[PDB]
């Protein structure tokens, strides 16, 4: 019924580094699909109550979104760029899990992803 707590996004005893693949995923990745026209349903966590989904969080045990993402990558949140490169992954299989292959939502998520991959092919090392 209720909506659940946003996912954490900062933990002062997790320890801290900046690199290279985590500011890209910041500054291209986030950044890119952030504007692109189909993000505003993934902007935030999915408020269930008021899009009228009660059994959204019954389903969905691993909720994500890119307004969580973004916070967790502002707060170093992240020691590996493949654990947010996870988050997006289970952010859009959240979608595809929740919604039968085909609707609005799940084609929107499929536009998003396939930008996302592009931007991950481009990856820097290190
Ligand atoms: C009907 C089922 O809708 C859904 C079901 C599941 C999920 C998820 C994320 O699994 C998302 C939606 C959903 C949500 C929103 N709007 C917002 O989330 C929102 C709006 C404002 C702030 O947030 C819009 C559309 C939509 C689809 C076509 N159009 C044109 N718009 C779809």
């Amino acid at each position: 019924s209720m909506n659940p707590p946003p996912p954490e996004t900062s933990n002062p005893n997790k320890p801290k580094r900046q690199t290279n693949q985590l500011q890209y995923l910041l500054r291209v990745v986030l950044k890119t699909l952030w504007k692109h026209q189909f993000a505003w349903p993934f902007q935030q966590p999915v408020d269930a109550v008021k899009l009228n989904l009660p059994d959204y969080y019954k389903i969905i045990k691993t909720p994500m979104d890119m307004g969580t993402i973004k916070k967790r990558l502002e707060n170093n949140y992240y020691w590996n760029a493949q654990e947010c490169i996870q988050d997006f992954n289970t952010m859009f299989t959240n979608c595809y899990i929740y919604n039968k292959p085909g609707d609005d939502i799940v084609l929107m998520a499929e536009a998003l992803e396939k930008l996302f991959l592009q931007k991950i092919n481009e990856l820097p090392t290190e």
